């Protein structure tokens, strides 16, 4: 089976998060514990005590605890038995400035405490609008920044210009085969950016295409069901 | 001289913080409601029921909910029933790279809905070096990023240099006597920077200080106790 992760990003409430997680537990068994990831907000969550999914947090500042003010460290989330984290995502790179180097330190941190990491790229549509060899310098850059042969971790691919909008087949299949040229063939490659229920499954059918990454489809517990079955 | 707020940053454990809300709710009174604040970390914290001291958030994203991943937004916070927060605090001005357009989004976008706002402003050792005129163009400077006369409006004095290790009195004194000729006489100026049971009193003497902002002091109960008998 491949991967489908959701992504609730800051749009559930508290009280919808938290039933969600117990509904899926309850939908789900112990063969989609490394199959499906669900990465609600700090308030969203709940401890760690599924076993049918993985649980992990959108962000997390990389230190043990401390004087860090509105952030999380991570005893917090091991308290919470959580080992699963998302980094680069576009909307913290932009909204929230998070710098490559930044984005470097939560790596290098995470890595070091054997968090299984869900480490985010893609181009801008002015880059991808460049040519093939913009596109293939931009994203190698990015994997620059990171330790490719860290066996805990996974690559998600979303192209900026599909996220909340969706990337062409022909354009998944082209720049997810130039990743897999970069990557080590361990590592899952997903692909992230406007998937739904229409479109899940054709994704999924593009062979280097190891799972999705989903944001806004996935807020409905019924849309995430329906493409977990695709897997 | 009569408000004492804590602020747990990221260093309480989560069952810690929860039974600290609970014992102090016990014994605090309907008369340290608005007194009395305490900031935990998005984990720390629980639905606000407290009626024996103002429950509030170290952060929080300007918008209502969306895509921004990583972050909470304003309907959390609601749905939580807190609408105290803080704004500006120097470790997210340069750990997270707050800039002053950013913290007046939040100011903005906060003060529409009527939030308690604590915001805070302080300046660097380097600048206290050069002399009080020093510092007092720099608070000026920070000052002009928000709306004085904004009713529920708080602001934090928070010496950078004193943060985590005490401000001279004379130095509180000083830089609060020059803030009180430029701030609504109504707005509560608090002062934070290394406050502790042993220099809270005398902070507390000074008429200029309208309260403390504690951080590593209050993560042990007793101690905020304590300092809450000086108010
Ligand atoms: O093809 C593209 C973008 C491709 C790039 C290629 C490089 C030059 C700029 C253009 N889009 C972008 C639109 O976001 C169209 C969508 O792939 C289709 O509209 C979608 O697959 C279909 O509607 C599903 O039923």
């Amino acid at each position: 089976t491949k991967i489908a992760m959701a992504n609730f990003k800051s749009a559930m409430p508290i009280f919808k998060s938290h039933a969600y997680l117990k509904e899926l537990e309850k939908t789900l068994k112990p063969q989609h514990f490394d199959r499906v990831f669900v990465f609600p907000d700090f308030f969203g969550l709940l401890p760690n005590s599924f076993l049918h999914f993985t649980l992990g947090v959108q962000n997390a500042y990389p230190r043990d605890c401390g004087a860090f003010t509105g952030e999380i460290t991570s005893k917090h989330l091991e308290e919470l038995k959580i080992h699963t984290l998302l980094i680069g995502h576009s909307e913290r790179r932009t909204l929230l400035k998070e710098s490559p180097s930044f984005l470097k330190e939560k790596f290098d941190f995470f890595k070091s405490k054997n968090f299984k990491i869900v480490y985010c790229i893609g181009e801008e549509l002015t880059t991808r609008e460049k040519g093939f060899k913009a596109v293939k310098e931009f994203l190698s850059e990015q994997l620059e920044n990171i330790d490719l042969n860290y066996p805990n971790l996974v690559v998600a691919y979303e192209p900026i210009w599909a996220i909340g909008t969706s990337a062409s087949l022909e354009d998944i299949y082209l720049t997810h085969g130039f990743l897999k040229q970069i990557l080590n063939q361990k590592t899952p490659l997903l692909y992230g950016g406007s998937v739904n229920t229409q479109n899940a499954k054709e994704i999924l059918g593009i062979d280097s295409v190891d799972g999705l990454l989903i944001g806004s489809a996935s807020w409905e517990l019924e849309n995430f069901k329906t493409i977990i079955s695709f897997l």
